[PDB]
C-alpha cells in the first residue's frame, strides 16, 4: 500500500458557495484539496479509462444532509478508496490520477 492519506476535511467558502473539501496527502505531503463531487468524477474517469478493471465502490451519496460524523466517515472512505486504486501502478501513475493529485 502506497502512503496515500486523507487526514482532514474542511468547510470552505469560495465563489459564494459553502462546501466541504478533503485534503489528500502522499507520504505526509499535501497534494490537493477536493470536494466529493470531484472524487465522483475521478471515479467515473478511472473506470472508463481502465475499463478491464473492476473498481471498488466509492463512498456513496446519502438521502439527507451529512452530519460532521458522516463527513468524517466520508473522509475515511475516500482514503480507503485511494489506498486501493493508488496502489495499482498503472492507475496510480495515470494522467488521470496525476492530474487529480495536484493543485491548479
Amino acid at each position: 500500500a502506497v502512503p496515500i492519506s486523507v487526514p482532514r476535511y474542511k468547510h470552505v467558502e469560495q465563489n459564494g458557495e459553502k462546501f466541504v473539501v478533503y485534503n489528500v496527502y502522499m507520504a505526509g505531503r499535501q497534494l490537493c484539496s477536493k470536494r466529493y463531487r470531484e472524487f465522483a468524477i475521478l471515479h467515473q474517469n478511472l473506470k472508463r479509462e481502465f475499463a478491464n478493471f473492476t473498481f471498488p465502490r466509492l463512498p456513496g451519496k446519502w438521502p439527507f444532509s451529512l452530519s460532521e460524523q458522516q463527513l468524517d466517515a466520508r473522509r475515511r472512505g475516500l482514503e480507503e478508496y485511494l489506498e486501493k486504486v493508488c496502489s495499482i501502478r498503472v492507475i496510480g501513475e495515470s494522467d488521470i490520477m496525476q492530474e487529480f493529485l495536484s493543485e491548479s
